[PDB]
C-alpha cells in the first residue's frame, strides 16, 4: 500500500548528526504517505520516546524496541509478538548462567525486560568470553540468541526476537516485500537486520563488529555508505532508487 518500509536504528544511525537528521526528516516529510517508518532500537520504548523529544524524531508508524523484544503499533503494544517470544523462553535459567561470568556486569534494571537480559563486558576482559557464554547458553537447549555490540553491550534474547526477525514479522504484517524494505544500522545489534533479505545500508560510522560482518556476509543488497548517520539513509534511498 506504500512503496517503502524504512527501518532504522536510532543512536549513531538516525540520531548523531543533527543537521543530517533534520534534512533527512525534511525530505521524508514531503512524501510522508509513501512509506511506513519503524525505529528498530536497542532502547526501551520509554527511552526511545524520550530521545524523540530531545532530537525531534519524526513520528514513526512502528517502534521495534529493546532489540526487537517489544513491538509497538500505533494503537499499542503487540501482545501476539510478546506471547510468541514467550514460548520456550527461560529467562531465569539463562540469567543464572550469564550472572556467573566474572567479566559480565548486569546493565541497569531499566535496560531489562521479560525477553531481554543485558550486561556490559569488562573493558579489560577478553572478548572470547562472549563465545564461551554463547556456547554455554545454547547448550541449555533454550532457544536463546546472543547479541554483542560496540565491544561492550551483551544482550540475551529469544531466538525468535532480533531487529531482523521483528522486521520480517512487520513486513508480513504490512504486506511489504523485502525489495521494498530498507534497513539501516551501525552496530552488532543491527546484524539481524542485515541477515534479512531487505535492502540495507551500513552507516560510515559503523562499529567494528558490523564492518567485520559485512566483509564476510555482505551481499549485493547490502550498501556500505560514505555518509555517516542520517546522511547514509538519504544516500541509500538514492542508491536503491527508493521513493522513485
Ligand atoms: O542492544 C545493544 C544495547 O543498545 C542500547 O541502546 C540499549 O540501551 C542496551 O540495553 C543494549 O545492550
Ligand atoms: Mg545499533
Amino acid at each position: 500500500m506504500r512503496q517503502l518500509l524504512l527501518i532504522s536504528d536510532l543512536d549513531n544511525t538516525w540520531v548523531g548528526d543533527q543537521q543530517a537528521l533534520e534534512h533527512l526528516q525534511e525530505y521524508l516529510g514531503d512524501r510522508r504517505g509513501n512509506f511506513y517508518l519503524a525505529y528498530a532500537t536497542g532502547r526501551s520504548y520509554h527511552s526511545a520516546r524520550e530521545l524523540q523529544k530531545q532530537v525531534g524524531l519524526m513520528e514513526p508508524d512502528y517502534w521495534l524496541t529493546a532489540v526487537g523484544s517489544e513491538i509497538y503499533h500505533p494503537e499499542g503494544l503487540d501482545q501476539h509478538w510478546a506471547d510468541y517470544l514467550s514460548e520456550h523462553w527461560q529467562r531465569d535459567i539463562l540469567q543464572a548462567i550469564a550472572d556467573g561470568f566474572e567479566a559480565l556486569k548486569p546493565q541497569s534494571p531499566l535496560e531489562q525486560n521479560p525477553w531481554k537480559i543485558s550486561y556490559h563486558l569488562d573493558p579489560q576482559a577478553c572478548p572470547t568470553v562472549i563465545d564461551q557464554l554463547t556456547e554455554m547458553l545454547k547448550e541449555t537447549g533454550i532457544p536463546v540468541q546472543v547479541i554483542f555490540s560496540s565491544g561492550k553491550d551483551v544482550d540475551l534474547l529469544p531466538q525468535r526476537s532480533n531487529k531482523g526477525n521483528a522486521t520480517q514479522y512487520l513486513q508480513q504484517h504490512l504486506a511489504m516485500e523485502p525489495s521494498q524494505t530498507l534497513v539501516c544500522g551501525d552496530s552488532g545489534n543491527d546484524i539481524g537486520l542485515f541477515e534479512t533479505s531487505a535492502r540495507g545500508v551500513i552507516v560510515r560510522n559503523a562499529q567494528p563488529e558490523l564492518l567485520h560482518w559485512y566483509d564476510q556476509w555482505g551481499d549485493s543488497r547490502h550498501y556500505r555508505a560514505q555518509s555517516s548517520h542520517a546522511g547514509a539513509i538519504l544516500e541509500a534511498i538514492a542508491h536503491f532508487d527508493f521513493l522513485s
